[PDB]
């Protein structure tokens, strides 16, 4: 009775083992192999955050729990998850070819990043669709953004409320909430890319829901292309706000990220923590969504809304 549909779950990708780091960052750096000192530094960072292998496992669990949950909560469609990644196998093109090979004719896609950008989401969506077109007989409907899904907002609102409630009274009245996403080159503005506006809306929605009146928006994890990247960076922002108003606690919500990956476990929990430690402020960073049931239900809702179900 049920209609079969592919569920294409797309993400940046993460290395699967230490020996993957070289090829992974080469791919990110557009063919430019990192120098030996950069490779060793990267290996050290991954060791510092508890190792590499749990990273890719999170994406796999998110895709599979999403598949199973979608299949449980409605009775019209049977979904089959396929993971397509940007910077490591299985690549996006590989996943589409496999759906096509398995006889899938209709699919829905979603990127594991809630905010639309021309650089990331649009590019993944275009690549998926071009491959489907090249093969023929397979169509894909693509989710473009989902930062504004109530259930996803609620996830972060609830985590923020819990954090502020755990604070001693003096920190609670002198805390600052920093809401962030991965920086992109500023030149996306040339196309009217709504990515920065969507991060600001994410921050508004989360702060409002949590009852937090003092918050700011920052960016993190900028690459090293020559042209300017979106700022301010979370490290500079933290220090600027501290020098400005003397906050005693900083709460970091990297809403652009969905998992315990390097850019959270290192770029927040180490790099921002260095700054808060230096200024004598408390550091808080609530749990990332990962594959938790509340997050999986939000993602399932997004997918079913996109399909008009
Ligand atoms: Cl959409
Ligand atoms: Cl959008
Ligand atoms: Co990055
Ligand atoms: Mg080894
Ligand atoms: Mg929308
Ligand atoms: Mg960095």
């Amino acid at each position: 009775s049920r209609k079969k549909m592919g569920l294409l779950v797309m993400a940046y990708g993460t290395p699967y083992k230490e020996e993957d780091i070289e090829r992974y960052y080469t791919h990110i750096r557009r063919g430019r192999k990192p120098e030996p000192e950069m490779l060793q530094d990267l290996k050290d960072r991954y060791e510092a955050i508890g190792g590499i292998s749990p990273l890719a496992q999170i994406t796999e669990q998110q895709a599979h729990n999403l598949e199973q949950h979608l299949n449980e909560i409605q009775d019209e469609i049977t979904f089959k998850a396929y993971i397509g990644l940007k910077h490591i196998e299985p690549f996006i093109e590989d996943a589409v070819a496999e759906m096509h090979k398995d006889g899938i004719t209709e699919a829905v896609s979603i990127v594991l990043a809630p905010h639309f950008s021309t650089f990331s989401v649009q590019s993944y969506n275009k690549r998926a669709k071009e491959e489907a077109e090249k093969l023929g007989g397979l169509t894909i409907t693509s989710v473009e953004s989902w930062y504004d899904e109530p259930k996803f907002v609620t996830y972060w609102v609830d985590r923020v409320k819990e954090t502020y409630a755990s604070m001693p009274e003096d920190e609670r009245e002198n805390a600052m909430l920093i809401v962030s996403a991965h920086s992109l080159p500023e030149k996306i503005k040339e196309f009217g890319d709504p990515y920065p506006d969507q991060l600001h809306e994410s921050a508004k929605l989360i702060a409002e829901g949590a009852g937090v009146s003092e918050y700011a928006v920052g960016w993190q994890s900028e690459g090293n292309t020559p042209d300017p990247w979106l700022g301010p960076d979370v490290q500079d922002l933290t220090r600027d706000l501290f020098e400005q108003k003397g906050y005693q606690a900083f709460v970091y919500v990297p809403v652009g990220f969905v998992a315990d990956h390097l850019e959270v476990l290192y770029d927040n929990d180490y790099e921002c923590k260095v700054v808060t430690d230096d200024i004598g402020a408390s550091y808080y960073r609530p749990e990332m969504p990962n594959a938790k049931p509340e997050f999986i239900d939000a993602l399932a809702t997004v997918v079913l809304k996109k399909l008009g179900r």
